[PDB]
C-alpha cells in the first residue's frame, strides 16, 4: 500500500465524486474492456496524437467501472496510475513489490510508456500485471514495432479526434475552466464559432484540446487589448487571424476580394496563354473554397508548352498572388529523381520545407525527367492519405496544387498530345486530375505588353543612376519587328534589348555626355536605332 | 545459480506445467534431437515465418525432456531462453560477456535458446562455440538468416538449419480442436467444431498478412471475448466468427459465406448496375466466365480470352472495369497497354525486355511486369489493329498454356487473368461487314482460340438518361461539405444528351462538360449565399446555357 | 596476469589430450617449424580454402611440441591461443583498448622468447580502430613474438593485402586440399573417436565409400571435412534409429543414403525395389508414348547404363537430339521421361529456343560480366542447374535460334561445363540433355540427315549421341492415342464423380478427325475439348447432369453429339 507516495489513484476519485464528465467514446471503452478480457494479447495501448484525450478515455473507463457496467472478471479492479515524478532503480523494486504480491486486481496504467521500453518485461511475460498504456504513432513504431518479442503482449488501439459538432457539444463541461479572470460572458455563438475557424492559423493543431488552446489564446488577447462584457465570434477570429495575416488577414470568405479577378497579376504578367489562365481561374473558383471533395490537395492539372512561351513565368507569377508572398510555391525538378536510387531521397529532401512552411504550391515542370515510382508516391498522396514519411512524422497537403506544364506532344496540336498523355501517365493521372490545357504562342498582338514590361523593368533597374527612357512607338514596334521569331521565344527579344539599347547606352555612359540625371529618347534608324 | 537475471528457464517452468500442449509436429522435434546429438556442426537453428510454432517446438522438446522421451545423452539437462531486447552504443558486449561467463561456469550441458539471433550477428562467440561448452538452439527467419548468418558468418559451418514452414487447414483444425479446453475455461461459453473449421477456413482464405497457427487462434479468442462482453446464444457458432472477420477486413458478412455458386448466380445486373445496355455482351461475357469456373477444361489457359469492338465511348472499357470490380474486389485491376507503338519488329520484345546487361533490363516488360505482381488482373489491348505481326506470336503462346518467360528468367502464370482485345473497326458498318473485316485483318486460326467475338452496339437515345442519372448520382456527393443538395428537371436532363454525346467520342464529354458547367456556374453562388443546406439549389436550362 | 584472461593455452590443452590426432601433413608442419625459428620476421601464416585443415596443422604442431619432436630451439615453448574479440568487448573511452593490448604485448616480450602466439582468423586484427592492430608492427618485424596465423585466401586478399606494410611481416604457407587417398588415411585415423562418441561401429568400406562418394557429387565444398560430415551424419542417424525404436554398423550404403538424401542424386548400388522398375522400363514409359520404339530403347539404355555403374563419370548422362515430322511425340517423350524418373512432369528445365532469334540474347543463360546491369543475378540456366543438379534440360526447336547459340552448348555437351559472369563453373554431369528439332519434315531418312549436316557443324554433330529419327504415326495407333487423351480427361473428371461411356464409333470418329498427315496428332486435344468439355459444362451449368451420372456419347449423323 506504500504506492500512495509512488503512484496516484483513480478507483477512489470517481467514488468520492472528483472527476470530469467525459462523454462519448463508448465503442472505445468497449474495445478496451474487450481487449483486457482476453487470454493472450491483452492490455491495450491507446495510440494517437498529443491532445486528443487518451487520459479522458481512461478516466471515462474508470467512471464506467465504478458506476458498474463490467463483466464478472472486472470487479472494480482497483485501477491505478504510475507517477513518473518519482525520479533510482532501487525504488522500482519497491513499487513493483506491491504489484507482484497482487492478485491481478491492482492493474496499473502507465502514461507515455515508450520511455520505459529489464525490470518489468519478465514480469509481463509471466502475467501478474496488465499495464494499460498510451503512446503516439511515431514513437510507438520507433520503439516497440521492431522487437517482435514484445508485439506478443501489446494490441494497439487507434484513437482519433471527435468531430467538430462533437467538440461543440462536449464544450459544455468547460464553461468555467479558463474564463474566470476578467468575467467576460461566454456566449454559445462565439463558442460554436471558435472551433469553426480551425484552419485560419495552423492545421498542425487538432480539435479536442487545441481548439481549447485557440479559445484561451483568444480570451488572453481580448483581455490584453480591451484590458466589452461579452465574447465575440469575429473577435476570436481576429485573434486567430492577426498572426497568419498582418491586418488580421483575410476576413470572412468574400471571394470577390482576390480570386474572382485572378488575372490582375496573371493576365498582365504572362502575356498569352489566355485560355490556360482562364481555365485555371475557373478551376480555382470551383475548387478554392473547400468545395471539391474530402481532404485532397484540392488542386491538380496539366497543360502544354514549348520553350519560349512563359511557363516558368506563369509559375513564378502566380506565386506573388496566390498567397501574397514569394515562397507560395515549390518547384521540383527530377533531374535527380529519375531512377530507383533516389525515389527514397524525398522521403526527405522536400519534407523539411513542406513541413516547416506549409504555404506553398507544388510544381513539377516536366515529367521527361521522372521515374514511374514517384508516380505511385504522388498517387498515394492523392486521395489515399496525405503523406507518409520514412521517419513517421506525416505532413498534410492542404494548400497545395498539382501542376505540370510539360512539353509532352508539343509538336502536335490536339490529338498527339492527348494520346501521349493517355499513354505516358499510366497510373491514374487522368481521372483524379482536372482539365488539361494548352498555350497560345507568341503572337504579333501579344508583343506590346511584353516590350512594355521589359522596358519597365529596365527602367527600374536604371533608376539607381537617376536615368529614364523616352520610348516612342516607332522603336517600340521596330524592336518587335525583328524580335518575333516564334521558334525560340522572348529570349531573342531580351538579348536584342540588351544589345541595341544597353550596349550603346553603356558605351556612352562611360563616354561621358550621358551624365546621371539625363533622359534619353529612342530614334529608329534604317538598320540600327540611336539614343 | 550465478546470473539468472536476463533469461528464463523453459525447463523449470515445465516442471510445474505452465506450458501449453504442443500437439502435432512430431517430426521436427526428432530432427532437432538428432542434430543436437552429433559430434560437429550440432546446435541447430529453426527457420520459419513468424508465428508458426518454433518456440512451440522448443517447448515441446522441453516437455518431452521433463516427461522422459529423449535418449539418455540429452536427458537430464535444462534449457534457457535469451532476450535480445533487454540487452541492447556499447556495454552490450560487456553484458553479453557477463552471460557467456555464467555459461562457461556452468561448463556442462545446460543448453541455451536464443530468439532472433540475426540481430547479434559475432566473432566474440565463435571461439567459445568451437570448443564444446555451450549449445545453441536458434530461431530466426529464412531471409534474415541468408543476409546475416550467411554473408559474414564464417560459423555457418557450426549451424544446422531446420525448416518449419506452416501447417495446412486440416492440421490447424486439429491444433484448434486440441487447444480448446483452455479458452472454454478462461472465458467459458461454448465452442463448436463447426466454428473451429470456420475460423481456420475464413482465416486462410481472407487474412493474408499473418499465418495459420496463431492467425486462427486470434479469431477464436476474439469471438470468445466479445461473446463474454455481450452479456452486460450460449455458444460460438460459424456465423459468430464471420462477424469478427468482417470487422477485421471490411467485406460484409453476407459475402463471407457461400461464394462459388451464389456469386456466379449474381452475374446478372450486378454487372449491369455499372454498365448500361449491351445486354448481349454482358450475357456472353457472364456465361463464358461462368462455365470456365465449372471445372472441366484444361487447367493451363486464361480464365477468358474474348475480344470485342464497335464504336468508341459506348462503354467498352467500362465493362472491363466493372468486371474487375466484381471478380477481383478492385477496380484498379485492369492493366492497359497501348498497341500503337508496338508496330515495328524491334518493339516486340519491349514488353518483356530480354537480356541482362542491356538497356532496358531492370524496368522489366510492360506485360510481364504487371502480371508477376497482382496475378489476378485484367489485360486490355487497345487498338489491336495497329500491331506488328509478331506480337500475335506471344499473344498466341500465352493462351496455349498460361505461362511466359520474362527477361530475368522468371516464369509468370496467366491462368487467373482475363484477356480483352478492344478495337475500333467498322466506323460505318453496323453488324454485316465488320465481321469479315476483322476476320481478314487477323490470322484465321488466331480467332479460333478466342472466346466470343461479340460486337458492341450503339447507345439508344432512350438509354442516355441512364448515364445522365449515373452522373448525377455520382455528383450527389461532391457537395457533401455543406449538405447542399441538387435540383432535377427532365428537360435539362435530356438537354445534356445532344450537346454532350458528340457521336464520334461516345460519351467522353458527359463528365467534363457536366462538371465544368455546373461546378463553375455554382461556385459563385455557393459562396455568395442565396442557397443553403435546406434548399434544392434551383437549376434549369437557359435558351443558350444551363441557368441557375 | 594479462595474457591469462585474454588467452587460453593450446599446449596445456594438448597435454590433457583434448585434441584430435592430426594425420600426415609433414611438409606444411616442417615449413611452419623452420619459419617459426629464423632470426627476424618469424611469422608464418597458413593460408588456403575453407575446410582443408588449417587449424589442424597448428594443433599438430602443439602435440608435436608436447611430445618433444621439434628442433632444439622449440622445446617447451607453450604456444598460446590469443583472442581479440574479448579485448575489444568492453572498451568505450579514449585509450582503453590500447592499454589492454599493451599489457599483453609487454607480458609476451617480458618473458624470454617462449610465448609463441596463435591468432586464428587473423584478418580481424585490422580494425579495432575507433591506430589499432598497428601497434604490433615494431614487434612483428623484429622476431619478438612468433604469431602463427591462419586465414582464408579471400579474406586475406580482401582485408590484409590492403595494408601492404603489414603483409610484409607475414610468411605465406600455402595449404592445399588433400586427395582421396589422404582423406581415407585421415578417416582411418579419426574413426575410433566417432566410434566412441556414438555407440556404433564404422566399417573401413564405409570410410572408403564416404571419401569417394563425397568427391563426385558434393562439388561446392572441400574434402577433409566434406567427407567427415557424411560419416558423422550416418552414425548419428543409425544411433537415433537404434534408440527410440523398439546390422549394428554403418556400411557403404548408409553413406549412399545420406549423399542421396541431400543433393538429390540417386547415387548408390541399386537397392532392390527399383531394379525391377529399370528392367520394366521400355513399356512403363510406353504407357504414354505410342510407337517410336527405337527412340525409347535409346533413352532407356542411357539411364540403365548410367545407374548400373558403366559409363564415363565425367560427361553428361546422355546428349540425344531427336527430330522428325510434326506432332509425332518428341516433346511428349521428353516430358514422359521427366515424369517417369522425377514423378513431377514439371521438374525439368526447358528453355524455348524460338526466343533466341537474336545473337545477343545468349546472356539470358550466361549472365553479365563484371560491371554491367544485371551482374549478381546470374544466369537462368546456370542458376537453375546449380540447385537440383539432376534435372532434364530441354532445348525446344533448336533451329530457330541464331547459329551462335550452337557454340555454348558445344562445351556444355561433351564435358558438362558452363561458367557464368562470376566465373564459377556448374557441372551438367548428372543431367540428361535433350534438344528437339524439325529439320527435314517431308523426306526420307537420308534427306533429313543432309539438312542436319547442312545446318549444324561437324564438331557439333560429333558431340552428341544417337541422332534419333521419329517415325510417322500409323492409323492403328491413333485409337490408343485417343484412349490416352480420354483417360486423361476422365482422371480430370474426378473432383466430381462423373464418368464417360465413349463408344467404339465415337472413338473411331475422334481418331479420324484431327490427325491430318501434315500436322500429326497436334489438333486432337483441342478437338476433344471443343467437342466434349464445352457441352459437358453447358449440360452441367443448366442442371440435367449431376455428379455420379455416367453420361454416354454417340456419333449422331452430324458432328459428334451426346
Ligand atoms: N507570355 C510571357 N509572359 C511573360 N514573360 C514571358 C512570356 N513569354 C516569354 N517570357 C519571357 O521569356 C523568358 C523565358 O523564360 P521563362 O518563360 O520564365 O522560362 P520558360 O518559359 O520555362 O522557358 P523554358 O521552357 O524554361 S526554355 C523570360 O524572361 C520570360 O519572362
Ligand atoms: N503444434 C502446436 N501446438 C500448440 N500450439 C501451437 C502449435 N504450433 C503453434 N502453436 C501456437 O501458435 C502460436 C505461435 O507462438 P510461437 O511459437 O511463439 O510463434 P513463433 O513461431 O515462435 O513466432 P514468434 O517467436 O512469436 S516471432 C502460439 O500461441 C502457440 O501456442
Ligand atoms: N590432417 C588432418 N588430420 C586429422 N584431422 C584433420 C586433418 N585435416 C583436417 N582434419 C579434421 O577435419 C576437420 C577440418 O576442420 P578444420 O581444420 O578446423 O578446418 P579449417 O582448416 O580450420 O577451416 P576453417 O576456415 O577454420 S572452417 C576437423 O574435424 C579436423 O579435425
Ligand atoms: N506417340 C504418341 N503418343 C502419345 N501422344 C502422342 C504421340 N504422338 C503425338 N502425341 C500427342 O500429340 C500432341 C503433340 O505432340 P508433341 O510431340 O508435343 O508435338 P511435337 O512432337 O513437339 O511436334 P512439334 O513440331 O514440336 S509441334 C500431344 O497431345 C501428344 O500427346
Ligand atoms: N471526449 C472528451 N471529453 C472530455 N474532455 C475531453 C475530451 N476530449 C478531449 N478532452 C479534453 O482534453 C483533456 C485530456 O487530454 P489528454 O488525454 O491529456 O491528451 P493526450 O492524451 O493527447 O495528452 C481534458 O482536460 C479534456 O478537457
Ligand atoms: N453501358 C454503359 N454503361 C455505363 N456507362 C457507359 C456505357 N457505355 C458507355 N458509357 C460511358 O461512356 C463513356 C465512355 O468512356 P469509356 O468507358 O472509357 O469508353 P471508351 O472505351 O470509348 O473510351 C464513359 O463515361 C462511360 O461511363
Amino acid at each position: 500500500q506504500a504506492l500512495q507516495k509512488y503512484s496516484t489513484d483513480l478507483t477512489a476519485r470517481a467514488r468520492e465524486g472528483k472527476l470530469d464528465p467525459v462523454i462519448g467514446r463508448d465503442n472505445e471503452i468497449r474495445r478496451v474492456v474487450q481487449v483486457l478480457s482476453r487470454r493472450t494479447k491483452n492490455n491495450p495501448v491507446l495510440i494517437g496524437e498529443p491532445g486528443v484525450g487518451k487520459t479522458a478515455i481512461v478516466e471515462g473507463l474508470a467512471q464506467r467501472i465504478v458506476a458498474g457496467d463490467v463483466p464478472e472478471s472486472l470487479r472494480d479492479k482497483t485501477i491505478v496510475a504510475l507517477d513518473l515524478g518519482s525520479m533510482f532503480e532501487e525504488r522500482l523494486k519497491a513499487v513493483l513489490d506491491d504489484i507482484k504480491n497482487s492478485a491481478g486486481q491492482i492493474i496499473t496504467f502507465i502514461d507515455e510508456l515508450h520511455t520505459i521500453v529489464n525490470m518489468i518485461k519478465p514480469m509481463l511475460a509471466r502475467g501478474e500485471l496488465r499495464l494499460v498504456g498510451a503512446t503516439t504513432l511515431d514513437e510507438y513504431r520507433k520503439h516497440i514495432e521492431k522487437d517482435a518479442a514484445l508485439e506478443r503482449r501489446f494490441q494497439q488501439v487507434y484513437v482519433g479526434e471527435p468531430s467538430v459538432e462533437d467538440t461543440i457539444g462536449i464544450l459544455r463541461g468547460l464553461k468555467d475552466r479558463y474564463e474566470v479572470h476578467h468575467g467576460v460572458r461566454i456566449t454559445d455563438s462565439a463558442l460554436v464559432a471558435a472551433a469553426t475557424l480551425s484552419d485560419r492559423y495552423i492545421t498542425a493543431r487538432f480539435l479536442p484540446d487545441k481548439a481549447i488552446d485557440l479559445v484561451d489564446e483568444a480570451a488572453s488577447r481580448l483581455r490584453m487589448e480591451i484590458d466589452k462584457e461579452e465574447v465575440g465570434p469575429d473577435d476570436i477570429a481576429d485573434v486567430v487571424s492577426a498572426w497568419t495575416g498582418i491586418p488580421a488577414g483575410r476576413l470572412l470568405e468574400g471571394e470577390t476580394a482576390k480570386l474572382l479577378r485572378m488575372e490582375d497579376e496573371l493576365g498582365k504578367r504572362v502575356i498569352g496563354q489566355k485560355a490556360a489562365v482562364t481555365a485555371v481561374s475557373d478551376a480555382v473558383r470551383r475548387s478554392r473554397a473547400g468545395v471539391s471533395d474530402p481532404n485532397r490537395p484540392t488542386g491538380a492539372f496539366m497543360f502544354l508548352g514549348p520553350t519560349g512561351v512563359g511557363k516558368t513565368e506563369l509559375a513564378k507569377a502566380l506565386a506573388d498572388f496566390l498567397f501574397d508572398d514569394e515562397r507560395a510555391m515549390v518547384r521540383i525538378d527530377m533531374s535527380e529523381y529519375g531512377e530507383k536510387h533516389t525515389v527514397a531521397r524525398l522521403i526527405g529532401q522536400l519534407t523539411e520545407a513542406v513541413r516547416r512552411r506549409p504555404y506553398t504550391v507544388v510544381l513539377f515542370d516536366e515529367i521527361e525527367k521522372a521515374h514511374p515510382d514517384v508516380f505511385d508516391v504522388l498517387l498515394q498522396v492523392l486521395d489515399e492519405g496525405r503523406l507518409t514519411d520514412g521517419h513517421g512524422r506525416t505532413v498534410d497537403f492542404r494548400n497545395t496544387i498539382l501542376i505540370l506544364t510539360s512539353n509532352l506532344g508539343s509538336g502536335g496540336s490536339a490529338e498527339q498530345v492527348l494520346a501521349a498523355v493517355r499513354a505516358t501517365f499510366k497510373p491514374e493521372f487522368i481521372n483524379r486530375l482536372d482539365d488539361v490545357l494548352i498555350f497560345e504562342g507568341l503572337n504579333p498582338e501579344e508583343l506590346v505588353r511584353i516590350v512594355d514590361i521589359q522596358l519597365a523593368q529596365l527602367g527600374k533597374r536604371l533608376a539607381q543612376r537617376r536615368l529614364q527612357l523616352q520610348v516612342s512607338l516607332p522603336a517600340k514596334r521596330w524592336l518587335a519587328q525583328r524580335g518575333f521569331d516564334p521558334v525560340y521565344g522572348a529570349r531573342p527579344l531580351r538579348r536584342l534589348v540588351q544589345q541595341a539599347i544597353g550596349d550603346q547606352l553603356a558605351k556612352m555612359l562611360l563616354a561621358g555626355q550621358v551624365h546621371d540625371g539625363d533622359t534619353v529618347p529612342v530614334n529608329v534608324s534604317p538598320d540600327a536605332d540611336s539614343l
